[PDB]
């Protein structure tokens, strides 16, 4: 049983340079945390990241064809992309929206999300652990 | 530590209506799962519901005093009450807002929350499990 | 059959202050008028008023359980309470929204109603007689 | 002892189409149903329908001129016409706005009425019986 | 079968603007062009124009009753009339909204339309040919 | 040297109600005052009234054709009719929006005009005399 | 009987750049024009211009003290100054708002006036002749 | 000469957290401070607080029945409660709304008050003293 | 201690007009009443009024150099001036906003103030005693 | 000769998911279909699809360079890309905006398009035939 | 060639408070620097500052008669004055808008400018040197 | 010092069309100009362009890692991309925003920037030379 964890724009740079606001864990450390929780829960996590929206669409397309669940942090594209939402509307397995930071306590534009109205649910502001809590939801389907 | 699980108005009527949106689990059955799960997490859950504001604020006053964390599902009051936001403002230990349903997939009015801005984080649309996923978060702050 | 007539905040003060707007009948005389009209229609009208939200939710709960009709005039809460709206969402029998003043003739905030969209119907500004017309609609289903 | 009942655009076609919205009754069937109830109340009821605004304003002037109460379902014009409002603001006797369907639970544009702030009162969503209920209000004024 | 082409207020005046917007063909030319083209697709086109909404409702009501397709250019009514839309909604064959100008390059008020949501489709900005294309669409039912 | 004075809906009933806002002059009196004034300015006025949009459409269409100027008091169609604006937009000769009451000092809805932006100029709040002040402007031009 | 005619900021510089929009007439010429015209109406116009809001309010104070009428073209202040509105609100004789150009067919912001709800009437888009028309209104009271 | 000092939700906890924005003073210190000034000014001060909208409404009812004036700091309910407002509207002696914090310097939502438009006057951001400054006002009616 | 009392545009007219709104006290009498109270509270009050924004700024700059407190009634400029706002933001000593009238019971636009979010606090609607209440607060810093 | 057909995000997966909207033809089959119709019109269609914004931009550049007309269905990019619109504005030959679904009959955000204001025309909701009607318009203009 | 540098309100207090974004130079030294660079650029720069709106518009008038160009930091009046905006619209020579601080990273109300839409361009956030870079643009014409 | 000059989508087409809202110069020439100018300043300019959001993010990433400043003209992305802004918030050297045309004199949507709130400063409407003024500022640090 495969779960896709896809991260969009700028999340390769986690831990790097600044914040504070996202944690000091790096993308590589997070990939490794996700795989460890995955195994504990008896699932295979496939974790990916890109700064390219097209690449992101391809990734969601394969999840849709594979009937596979998706934990998604679209990053910036969350509040901006209809193309990405239109792709997610094709998933028939669950979709969990994830935000590292509590997006409801920041700039007002971070409060809109094309993803929320079609996701199974959303997790916001629980640190990197949010990913791990999502996985565990998926583990109970 | 102790953790207070506070349920807002109507939530006493759980799983008698619209099993599709709010679950088939009754309120008692919920007290059950949360308590057990908190035991497994090595915490002690105190799980209470009320149809009344004063009551709610009072319970939140106590958690403040005790410097204990709160999982809050405030029901309809999530969307209307500054009194409750202000009581939750006192808390020095983490606050986690929960909603069984995906509020972003429903009436527009349900997408404004007074708590999201001052909560540590927010779990929406993952059903009943959302309470337990809040617990696991708290188990390591 | 039983027909609940539920009056929300301040409506107990019915009679003192500003007739013209909400007419010269006291609350006690209103109860009398209602039960009378109901009797001549074939119904038993239980008539109740409360300044307390929790109280009003409880009575809706009871009506919901019992599957009886409800005629509601929530006063202030019409414009502000989501908790109350949801409690009425439980009801499987008709729910008539009633206001004595024409709320469309007055301040802007009185023109918004959280109950209107889930009501079977709405009667506004036809004085205390607005209640009696609701009874009559119910007598014929 | 005369009451006027005026239906606007499209109400010629009382279904014809649809169900829980609008009648299963026809316009003729309504005219006669009104006159029955009217007669029963000791009132001559004058029921008229037009798809012409111009023609509706003219009926309204005559009611204005004779100081007779008016029951008005302006259909689409409710939400749109200032001219129809201006004509009605001339009525010295009572004006009751009736909508068959519950307009507050439909598209957003239906939730506005140029008539409501100047009507005596407003009945919404009680079906065809809403005309009859407006008749006995006037029976008492 | 038969196609109804319906033209609203001011469309009689086609040919007194010149220039961009509406073009130099006139309404008589238009009926001839539409009639030739249609019988060349093997349909018969009944093309009608009126400055009066009540007249336009009537002709819709007819199509509703006879179950014919309507190609509609509502002129200024497009932006203002709940009445027209409600009439159009009754139609059971295709309904195609047509605008000669690009209503999207013009005044903001012209950007809005009560017809679009309930139509099969909308052709805009393609000049006169727009009518002819909508016929061709109708040629494949 | 013809001037067209066109009076939209409800203006046929001037005189009786609200003489402190529209004057206590009837329409028949307004006709005489205008004619007598255009006479003395050496113009000929044609003063027409109608409650029908289609009828007004026609009268505007006619001045468009005769290149004759229009003083228009569209009454309630001022705030609602694009069809009306679009017909006036065809005039080559001057067009003057007239309003007897100070619309800016009244309901919010009365403050928007579809005519002002395409008009030569606009007179508001100067009573019946605003009609005659518009004649004087056109005489000087 | 003295009429006051106050011109706000930039109007000192009429004549140079435009018309249409503003005059080809200079402020000096306009003073003479008004003066000649008032004289053959039986009025003495006093005509003043100033870029200083202080200066302008002092003049409005003078006419409030003398109970004299005021024709006002306030320039940019028309859309911005509460201080100018409030000075004018003290006036017991009429106040006519005059704009040379049609403020309704230019930038959105020019369509809003702090002065209009408190004027007797407004005259817009009749060029300089707007001044003389206003005096004529005053001649009749 | 009795003056009622009524405090709303959470205000019982004054002085224990964020002492920089609300009192450094406790609720008891505040009752002491007020009765001292009440006495000093020749009044009686009755100071009650509550977390319950219903209890508060009850007290406004009492003052209203006794034509005693009210100083209200409704806290959270200031922004949310139409109920509370409607009860206050009933008072015949002065209503002075008080806030300890400067509500105009904080979250946007704190800048709406249902009480303000019905109050005699409002004191804000002057600390605990504001109550005492309100008393002196009442001592002069 | 010097306390500066600054009154803005149109304040030179207090007590000739709207005596229910702003009171029957003249500005001279207001000066003498403020000064008097100043002595009672052991301070000097320098009270000045100007219709001129520049003059008002120059005064506020001076209070800032001198590091003296300000009780400001800016009249009109309260809702419109960023210049004034920016001058008051330089005050190192307290700043109290005073309005005579209750600005929240009046026009919509009298609810906005550039001052309030930078004032120490605000007193509204308490009539002339409002300046004196501000004085007393200042007598404790 | 050369007409360009460009399809945006996700339209590679055409025919596959919601046939009732979108249709049952795959992309490959659309290409064939459009090349066929173009040949009968004496045209040559080049039909291209791509999830990448920059790729789509590159293609628009090429037709601008080549003065070729463009028929563009951008999917999600329709409502979000200024970049795409700006590319399209460079074009000198006609631009035709096509949407297979009626975009006015779904979520609100699908009702805004950055392309419509700069397009020659727009066809929406006429299924896959929209591409073909767009071709024929181009063959005639 | 001559160049006009015009500082509006509060700008005579440069260098007092604070650091950013104003930041450190007094207006005296500011004048000295500008004239320096200007000479180096081989220009003649006249640097004037005023708190008076009226005074400001005077200088703008002079510059327009001279056909000199203008660097303008209007301070508060950028956000509020249509008068200032209208006087700048007669400059035949270029008009550069300068802000010392970044208006976009500050309060919402600082983000609107009556000036921007009619300026040649706009320099923001680059501190005191922004004046300096604006000279350079003018240097190159 | 290295300074990165980053151009967004379509800027490759610079100077080829709509000269000069943007173009006289081409993109190649601009690189020439930026470089010569930079060298004369003792700076090294690296100038780069892309129509790809991801490709622009990547170059922003390289500037953050190298603590080099960025001059950015983001094209259409300026108004729409949160990914780009979030990437620019990592930067530790100055970020200057540059637009060739006056964005505030054009379509309403171009008056919005995700980049401005976080940029050191913004230069708009000074044509190509704005890049050169941004170089000069940086040379000052
Ligand atoms: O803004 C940065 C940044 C981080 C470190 C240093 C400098 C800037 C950044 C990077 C990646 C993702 C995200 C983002 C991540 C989120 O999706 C999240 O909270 O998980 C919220 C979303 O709105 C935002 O674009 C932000
Ligand atoms: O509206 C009902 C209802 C219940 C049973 C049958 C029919 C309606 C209801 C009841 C309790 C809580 C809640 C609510 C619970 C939520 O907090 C949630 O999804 O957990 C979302 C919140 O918006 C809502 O008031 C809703
Ligand atoms: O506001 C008063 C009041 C009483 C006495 C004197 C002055 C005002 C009051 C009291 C009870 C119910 C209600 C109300 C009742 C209504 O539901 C109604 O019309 O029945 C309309 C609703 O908007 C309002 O809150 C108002
Ligand atoms: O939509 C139709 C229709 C129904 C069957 C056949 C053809 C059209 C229709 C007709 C008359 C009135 C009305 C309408 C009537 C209402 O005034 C009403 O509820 O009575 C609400 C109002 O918003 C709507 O325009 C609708
Ligand atoms: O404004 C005129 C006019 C006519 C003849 C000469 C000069 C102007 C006019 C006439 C008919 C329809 C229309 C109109 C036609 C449209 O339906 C259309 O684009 O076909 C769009 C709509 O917004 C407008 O009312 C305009
Ligand atoms: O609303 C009435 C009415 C008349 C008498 C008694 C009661 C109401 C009415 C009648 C004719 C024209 C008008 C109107 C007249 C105006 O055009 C005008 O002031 O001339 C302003 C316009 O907004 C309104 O439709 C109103
Ligand atoms: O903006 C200019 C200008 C003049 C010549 C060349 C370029 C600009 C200007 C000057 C005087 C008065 C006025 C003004 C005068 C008006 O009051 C008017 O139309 O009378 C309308 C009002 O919105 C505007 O501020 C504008
Ligand atoms: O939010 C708190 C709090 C207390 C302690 C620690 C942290 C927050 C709180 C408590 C009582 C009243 C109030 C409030 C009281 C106010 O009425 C006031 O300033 O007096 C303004 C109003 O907007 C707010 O709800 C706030
Ligand atoms: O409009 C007059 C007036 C004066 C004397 C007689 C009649 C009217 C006026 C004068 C000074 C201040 C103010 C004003 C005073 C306020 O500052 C206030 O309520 O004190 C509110 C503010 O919005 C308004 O501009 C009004
Ligand atoms: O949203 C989906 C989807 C389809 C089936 C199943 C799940 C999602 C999707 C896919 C491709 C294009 C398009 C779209 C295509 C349209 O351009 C169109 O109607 O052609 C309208 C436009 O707003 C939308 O983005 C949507
Ligand atoms: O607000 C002050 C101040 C000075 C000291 C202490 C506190 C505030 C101030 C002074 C001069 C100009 C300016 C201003 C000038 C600006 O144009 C600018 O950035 O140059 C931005 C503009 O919005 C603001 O009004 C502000
Ligand atoms: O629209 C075109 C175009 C290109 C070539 C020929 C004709 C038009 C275009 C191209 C590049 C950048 C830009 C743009 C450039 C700006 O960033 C700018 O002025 O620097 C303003 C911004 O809003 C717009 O996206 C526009």
């Amino acid at each position: 049983l495969i779960v896709n964890v896809i991260n969009g724009p700028n999340l390769g740079r986690l831990g790097r340079r600044e914040p504070a606001v996202y944690g000091g864990t790096t993308h590589d450390e997070l990939v490794a945390l996700i795989e460890r929780e995955a195994a504990e829960l008896g699932l295979k996590a496939v974790v990916r990241q890109s700064d390219s929206e097209a690449q992101l669409l391809d990734w969601i397309h394969q999840a849709a064809d594979a009937a596979e669940p998706v934990i998604l942090n679209a990053g910036g594209l969350t509040h901006t992309s209809v193309a990405l939402r239109d792709a997610c509307a094709e998933l028939s397995a669950p979709l969990i929206e994830v935000h590292i930071s509590n997006v409801h306590a920041r700039e007002e534009f971070r409060r809109h999300s094309y993803l929320s109205p079609i996701a199974t649910g959303v997790i916001v502001g629980l640190g990197i652990q949010g990913y791990l809590l999502a996985l565990r939801y998926l583990a109970e389907h």
